[PDB]
């Protein structure tokens, strides 16, 4: 029979910091994680920068021979997930190891590492391809290089959902523990995709801002200048635990997960329909597996990408889902400061949604500057909120018309 | 409590043919479906061939336009869901879209339209990379297109567990349903890595038979003589439904779901340890979820690839889980016919288990001309076996330790 599942443990490589707090710190302070890229020659290209992890040196985690074999999607997952569990203070014994899993997820993988294998595969032929090429790029590997490094012996798998990936692989990893497949689960997501066929890919699709002369306020939700999504890299990881598990051993509480919906628009590949049918149904999912008054919702971390179609979409889904309680409640996009994780940004903003849980701010929409037609509820525009929150929604939409949202409240 | 799950309606691309009883009379006749891979330079290659799908015709399912806009793994993934779905014969409408999802997933995706991609981008720059190669390449296309064309509305996701994905998206579309999140699933893998970079890819890491002079003997689990796995292409898809649902409706039942088993080695990147304890566990939590006794099980499909690590694992693990009963179940490897579909390897692998319990068959393992050391089990070798089957296993074992099982039992 249903079981209750806690966080105790988050961890996180943003373009705001190398941990949760350091990233947290630049949230609250209304910070920009974006740049021109500086990693590789973007003169080409309609679009030069986004938010990068800044100084991330694997070697706090693992050994430069190991990381060698890894794409940064991989690096970027261990790295949060190795801090997530250690903040949670768990010790991994032969008595638990079997009902401890992870999922760790990721929208596009190893993206880098499969273009300079393909470029060693063009330039010089099929015997130049790493043998590390499969386990160092496929999305499983995160999952996978975990549990041999922790010996998890729990479920062990891996959701690529696009820009829905970390809400769904914390929500799905909930469901685990829940119903008993599991005592705890690692779940969240990591991307890099910032190589040429990534930014090159998004450009030719026209879906990123090109605003390369400004890319601190490129980044801008719900305004009515913004000009598409800034593609940004990193990973979020949470330690999801069964609540009696969890008191059993005198854990520490950031909050529980009382609710998860998904839908499928059914729409189009790339765009959201302008009613926000989709997402609308999926916050009603969510709020009916927590058991809500949708007016318990206080703070809504959105999904809020920055394009003209999915930003609007999600003020016509709030106001659907929330009728006049749309006006009460607070809405931001941090996505204004990080920029677009993809698969990542479920797993950062789910970690938002929890510290805004337990400080009792609102995150800041940075940059809206002039909020666009119908975009007039509590935006949090420019500046951190401080308020009540008992009860936190973090939303993801993909390509494929894929809905995901995650219900936190606070715990006692 | 817990609802019952069935299988409606099958679809498959393979190596054997472009639908499930083409495929099925291949794999009874003991066929192989491997062959030198045509119209690509393999020259520099240490292997030259695999399972490649035969005369497929993507326009009987899309049309010329949108075909062009999306990567083969997700052709396939495609054809096979529409297969099924026709095969199950349900009505999708506005009373029951909600309650319709898809989780159709890859190991590895869209390389094929990554290599194209990268031609274009280290020839002429990125303003040649297509505005469809991020949406026509990401692994969550399948159940994102499906969704889109059937006005699917129910749960959409898709995993991606490298050798085991198959095995986890029908496992976890029977829980979606078994918890009452959805009423029908569409659910398997789909997969196209007979490009270089998985044919280099693999090879690099000296994974692949190079039987180069003998491609249908290349696959050959259990012998003393086998070389390593043959990397094929294709996709399996079922239809999964709540018991009441198919029978409310009067649909053609082929067998029940009754069990679903996840572990993790936390052992090796790429190599299962040599007791399979891992496949141990997992096939032991499947029976547990099912009820059953190890003594019940009739029929295993085997992961059964080809590697001399991952063939004797397997023995391992059945004489482990079954005692003295481990030598009364048949169990072969349809791979010897197949070879490895990778993440389409368990979609292909479920819908011959339930073949096998449709027709009281097991399927052959050709090849196993020599068992090695300690295969004395049951192997089915090279023809086909009338026998009773009640209940029967769907194993895989895949990159990163990910072990998946399934088991079915015969309905009346
Ligand atoms: C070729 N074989 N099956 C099919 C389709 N079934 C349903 C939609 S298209 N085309």
């Amino acid at each position: 029979s249903r079981r209750r599942v806690v966080i105790t443990g988050m961890g996180m490589l943003s373009p705001l910091g190398l941990d949760v707090p350091s990233s947290w710190e630049g949230i609250l302070a209304g910070r920009s994680g974006i740049a021109p890229i500086e990693h590789m020659d973007l003169s080409a290209y309609s679009t030069r920068f986004g938010g990068s992890v800044k100084g991330f040196n694997v070697e706090e985690y693992l050994s430069a021979k190991e990381a060698r074999k890894l794409d940064l999607f991989i690096q970027y997952g261990l790295a949060a997930s190795f801090q997530a569990v250690r903040d949670s203070g768990l010790e991994v014994t032969d008595a638990n190891r079997e009902r401890i899993g992870v999922s760790m997820g990721s929208g596009i993988g190893g993206l880098t590492n499969i273009e300079n294998n393909c470029r060693s595969l063009f330039e010089q032929g099929p015997r130049r391809i790493s043998p590390f090429f499969v386990p160092g790029s496929i999305i499983n590997m995160v999952s996978g290089f975990l549990s041999i490094h922790l010996g998890l012996q729990g479920p062990n798998y891996a959701l690529t959902t696009a820009q829905t990936t970390g809400t769904h692989s914390i929500g799905m990893a909930a469901r685990n523990i829940a119903y008993g497949e599991a005592d705890v689960m690692v779940a969240g997501g990591s991307e890099m995709a910032a190589c040429g066929l990534g930014l090159g890919g998004f450009g030719a699709a026209r879906a990123l801002s090109t605003r390369n002369d400004e890319p601190t306020r490129a980044s801008r939700p719900w305004d009515r200048d913004r000009d598409g999504f800034v593609l940004s890299d990193g990973s979020g990881a949470l330690v999801l635990e069964e609540l009696e598990h969890a008191r059993a051993r005198g854990a520490r509480i950031y909050a529980e997960l009382v609710g998860f919906g998904m839908s499928g628009d059914a729409f189009h590949m790339t765009a959201p329909p302008e009613d926000g049918a989709g997402a609308a149904r999926c916050m009603k999912n969510a709020l009916r597996d927590a058991g809500l008054d949708p007016r318990q919702v206080d703070y809504i971390n959105a999904h809020g990408t920055s394009t003209p179609a999915g930003d609007i979409a999600e003020i016509a889904a709030v106001k659907s889902v929330f009728g006049e309680h749309a006006h009460a409640l607070s809405m931001s996009s941090t996505k204004s400061m990080t920029g677009h994780l993809l698969g990542a940004a479920g797993a950062v903003e789910a970690i938002f949604s929890v510290l805004a849980l337990r400080d009792q701010v609102a995150p800041p929409t940075i940059n809206l500057d002039n909020p666009d037609e119908g975009c007039d509820l509590d935006l949090v525009a420019h500046e951190a909120k401080p308020r009540k929150i008992d009860v936190a929604l973090s939303n993801s939409f993909g390509f494929g018309g894929t809905n995901g949202t995650l219900v936190f409240r606070r715990f006692a």
